[PDB]
This record gives C-alpha cells, sequence and structure tokens, in this order.
C-alpha cells in the first residue's frame, strides 16, 4: 500500500500514545531500518499488516478495532495532507460521497500508478438507507471501512449507522454492509 496509509497509521498512534509508543511498535513491526515513510511511494502491504499485528499487541487493542479507529482518522487527515480539494469535489452529502468513492480513488490513481484500489458498488434501498458493496485485492480491512463511514458522517455532520451484513470469513463472495442515515 501507498506511504499514505503508513503514514497515516503512523501519525494515528504518535499523535494519541506518544514518540515512544511509536518506537516500540515500529521496532517489533520489524521496521527499524525505515527512518520516515515515503507518502507517493509504494510499500508491501506485509508492511500495513506487520504495523497494524505489532500496535495491536503494544497497545492491547484488537487490530479490528485499530482499522476501526485508523478508517476515522483517515477522513481529517488526508484534508490535511494535500486531498482537502479532492475530498470536496466528492460531495456535499454521505450518500453522494459513497456515489464518488470508485471515482475518487480513479482521482488518486492518476497520481499514484500501482495502486490497488477497493471497489464500492451502492444499491439505494431509500432516501435514508442503502446497501454498500465492498471488492478487494486484500483481506481484513472491512473493520477500516466501518471507521471511514463514522469519518464521513462525522464531516456531513450526518448521524449514521453501519451493520455488517455479508463477510467473506464466513465464506460469502465479498463483504457487504447496510447503512442507515439521516
Ligand atoms: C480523499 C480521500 C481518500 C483517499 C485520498 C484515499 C486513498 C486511498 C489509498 C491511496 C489507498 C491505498 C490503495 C493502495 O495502495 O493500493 C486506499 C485504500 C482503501 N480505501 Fe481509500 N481513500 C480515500 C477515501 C476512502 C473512503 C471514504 C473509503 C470508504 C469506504 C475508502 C475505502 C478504502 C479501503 C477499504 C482501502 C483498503 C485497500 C483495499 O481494500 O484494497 N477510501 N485509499
Amino acid at each position: 500500500m501507498y506511504g499514505l496509509v503508513n503514514k497515516a497509521i503512523q501519525d494515528m498512534i504518535s499523535k494519541h500514545h506518544g514518540e515512544d509508543t511509536w518506537e516500540a511498535i515500529k521496532q517489533k513491526a520489524g521496521l527499524e531500518d525505515i527512518d520516515f515513510f515515503v507518502g507517493m511511494e509504494a510499500y508491501s502491504d506485509d508492511v500495513t499488516y506487520h504495523l497494524v499485528g505489532a500496535a495491536s499487541e503494544v497497545l492491547g487493542k484488537p487490530a479490528e478495532e485499530l482499522l476501526i479507529a485508523f478508517g476515522e482518522y483517515w477522513v481529517t487527515y488526508t484534508s490535511e495532507e494535500g486531498y482537502g480539494e479532492l475530498l470536496a469535489s466528492a460531495g456535499d452529502s454521505l450518500p453522494e460521497f459513497m456515489e464518488n468513492l470508485d471515482n475518487l480513488h480513479a482521482r488518486v490513481g492518476l497520481s499514484f500508478p500501482q495502486l490497488r484500489p477497493p471497489a464500492f458498488e451502492c444499491q439505494h434501498t431509500s432516501s435514508k438507507s442503502m446497501e454498500l458493496h465492498y471488492q478487494s485485492t486484500r483481506c481484513g480491512l472491512a473493520p477500516m471501512v466501518l471507521g471511514l463511514l463514522h469519518g464521513l458522517g462525522k464531516r456531513f455532520q450526518t448521524k449514521v449507522e453501519v451493520t455488517q451484513t455479508a463477510f467473506r470469513e464466513t465464506g460469502e463472495d465479498h463483504d457487504i454492509f447496510s447503512i442507515k442515515y439521516e
């Protein structure tokens, strides 16, 4: 995954738990020979998994919980790190932003060539609900989507409820989320 993801995890932990805790995690992740993450450079996915795994152990929180927090953090973090305009061009409401999600990831995809973005499809079921279909080349990142959706809720002063209804882990084709919103 691109450096920006690892920078954000790093930033999230440093800001909440301090520089020492970050170093402890860094060490345990097996990444002490890396002084900084380069935001526009592609890293092996392993870097991210090892980071999250290491932080799970050092912080005493399950990985899935950290992925949720990371998901929430990302919406705010990107607006401050080069993507404020891009975010604003994706919409004025949550359902609109969700429709534009592939588009948004493609507009990053011009900048970042070796991107492997997820694919999202919205089936609207009412003016206050939708089904969100999530397909990915990667495993175990559905909890991250849950945090992203709450981030977006916060962004749009919109109350939101997200419940996963289908899991790859039980053998379903792809993850599906039921979403209700203000
Ligand atoms: C400007 C805002 C956003 C930017 C700049 C952005 C950019 C990125 C980038 C660079 C990656 C890594 C892809 C790779 O390295 O292959 C990624 C991954 C991902 N994105 Fe976003 N993204 C944004 C918003 C969102 C939102 C709102 C969602 C809501 C569901 C989302 C869902 C995901 C998921 C689930 C992944 C994990 C990769 C995977 O599933 O394969 N992104 N994003």
